[PDB]
């Protein structure tokens, strides 16, 4: 499914990330967008091997189980398939546990280069939340 930007920061803050550790919700928009361009199928391959999956890109070295990254962890005990859903708990769900590992959303390339230190609140403008 390829959310509609305010559709994706209502179901964003249903959620629970608006403000989770700190973080608007404008912050989690510009991270999908520049991630996935608000595609829950977007799929990418790294040269390690891992491959980044879903709305938030959440990679299968660390995160899910893909059955194809050898000496991987899947910290958010789930199959990366599951991160491709049309609805996006799961991918909100492990997004939670990654943003609380210590490097806050910086675990997000396309946030750090794109998003962080922009006005981020312009992603949320004109939604009805
Ligand atoms: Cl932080
Ligand atoms: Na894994």
């Amino acid at each position: 499914k390829v959310f509609g930007r305010c559709e994706l920061a209502a179901a964003m803050k249903r959620h629970g990330l608006d403000n989770y550790r700190g973080y608007s919700l404008g912050n989690w928009v510009c991270a999908a967008k520049f991630e996935s361009n608000f595609n829950t199928q977007a799929t990418n391959r790294n040269t390690d091997g891992s491959t980044d999956y879903g709305i938030l890109q959440i990679n299968s070295r660390w995160w899910c189980n893909d059955g194809r990254t050898p000496g991987s962890r899947n910290l958010c005990n789930i199959p990366c398939s599951a991160l491709l859903s049309s609805d996006i708990t799961a991918s909100v769900n492990c997004a939670k546990k990654i943003v609380s590992d210590g490097n806050g959303m910086n675990a997000w390339v396309a946030w750090r280069n794109r998003c962080k230190g922009t006005d981020v609140q312009a992603w949320i403008r004109g939604c009805r939340l």
